[PDB]
């Protein structure tokens, strides 16, 4: 069986991300340039701060006719005392795509699966979509709420971004 | 159940790759040296072009009585619409090794295994099998021709690399 | 059905490591800073030499209030050889972490589950448990002698430190 589950990457600018080591010749982005980073991650129904993303994006080139960049990225997804999502694949700036959930820990030991990456602005809100396999037990309820609709003007509850307790998860990651 | 997939892997040398970020005081490859890197990627019958390799070589050490390099490697395997493969594991510019396959998306989600890496010419050709388990249906034929036999001579058909439609995949990734 | 299996991973300062490449605007370690290493890797009963650690720790963010700092880690483990496992995940300098296992070649083809990490002298000194499923066979038995309780004073045999054939296992990784 399948389960899904959604979480908003939001990029608050308090993290000194993203981290740009510029090591390509050209003002563009090109092969050579490596992007350290780190947002912080919040449920699906925007209710509760859960974590952060943590990671690497290497670029890999600039696609002109599409005015953006395709990266390749090794990342993890940090849900506190939940345990942790681990990925890789593409992150095309113009373009929805699927990375590969490559395993997980905690109440995700044995994930596998893919996960859909979709950019709401670029780069400081994204909306994931896991399809995981392989859990030991159904999803805790309070990561499964209705997500609330993507689109560019999403925000975490005032509660969450404020880190009250009733807007965090225990011992969320930060 | 496995299904062997066959791909060759092609550097040429239009892709502004491999990228040397070159940090280890050694005059040699040394631990601090990285390589990003992209190259094409072709079926394992050698018609057609599916897409792309992009990731990262982590230098490890030089092994001077190799007269080579070890690197450690962390890299997709992209093929258009069906989806991609991702690895992690040894590239030894010296002798054949073996990848772990982490995971992968489209077509391969659930994928599982080892795979096995052979240079045929260094560093501009590489034969690759996946030993792929865990997939929810046959490979698509387009993809399982039987293979052509590795060696240093092999081409590309002249169709793949002019990108003529007979010679390339549907929106192969480029 | 899981498999326990306990490594010891040890800096014996004799491979160039840890190499730190500084990109953070700060004295103290930050996202930006990229660390590529290998150490290396023994038994849990400390008997044998097995191989390395290779990879890549990518930082996160100093913690001052836990006088230490998070990595993002991408790394392997060889076992000369057998093969090795792949992993990814949290390295904190300040607390014990799970990594996910995302893979494996040879013995360990089709490796998956989680990965405790304990550090026992910082950063010189670590242990491990894989608790690994999938495997196709039973761990040989000169792997899965009774762990050493991980203490800070643990050191390897002098067999296994002096690379006698006793002391190693078949091709240790180097
Ligand atoms: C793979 C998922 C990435 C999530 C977003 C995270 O921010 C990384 C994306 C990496 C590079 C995006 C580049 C955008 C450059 C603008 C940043 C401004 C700056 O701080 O210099
Ligand atoms: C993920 C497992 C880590 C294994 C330990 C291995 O050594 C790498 C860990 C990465 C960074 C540790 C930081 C070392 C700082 C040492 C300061 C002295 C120096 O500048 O050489």
């Amino acid at each position: 069986k399948v389960q899904e589950l959604s979480v908003y990457e939001i990029n608050e600018l308090d993290r000194h991300s993203p981290k740009i080591l510029k090591n390509a010749f050209s003002l563009m982005f090109g092969l050579g340039d490596l992007v350290p980073f780190t947002n912080k991650l919040y449920t699906g129904d925007l209710k509760k701060r859960v974590g952060i993303t943590a990671g690497l994006c290497v670029v890999i080139e600039h696609v002109p006719e599409k005015k953006g960049e395709r990266f390749e990225a090794t990342y993890s997804f940090y849900f506190g005392d939940y345990g942790h999502l681990s990925v890789q694949g593409p992150y095309l700036t113009y373009e929805d795509s699927f990375l590969a959930i490559t395993g997980g820990a905690g109440i995700f030991e044995g994930a596998y699966g893919q996960v859909k990456l979709q950019q709401l602005v670029y780069p400081t809100k994204l909306f994931y979509t896991f399809y995981l396999k392989g859990l030991a037990n159904d999803l805790p309820l309070e990561l499964t709420g209705t997500p609330v609709p993507p689109s560019k003007d999403i925000e975490p509850a005032p509660e969450a971004k404020a880190l009250e307790p009733s807007g965090v998860i225990s011992n969320y990651t930060n």
